[PDB]
């Protein structure tokens, strides 16, 4: 149950400073919503989300850098209520 999402490929690999973000956890989310959009020095990437739920926990923002793979939101994911 619930998901945890990951920081996209912005094709660099480490250390990747976010473009995006929209994330605050309480948040309703489909499978297909724009969560974020990350950047290095190759391209800029973002995730389209993959859950169906509530945001729970958030890693990410406007200023803070990133990985490839480093649990950004987590989320309730085919929840009910």
């Amino acid at each position: 149950a619930l998901v945890e999402l990951k920081v996209p490929d912005i094709g660099g690999h480490e250390n990747v400073d976010i473009i995006a973000v929209e994330v605050n956890v309480g948040d309703t989310i489909a499978v297909d919503d724009t969560l974020i959009t990350l950047e290095t020095d190759k391209a800029t990437m973002d995730v389209p989300a993959e859950v169906a739920g509530v945001v729970k926990e958030v890693k990410v923002k406007v200023g803070d850098k990133i990985s490839e793979g480093g649990l950004i939101v987590v989320v309730e994911a085919e929840g009910t209520a």
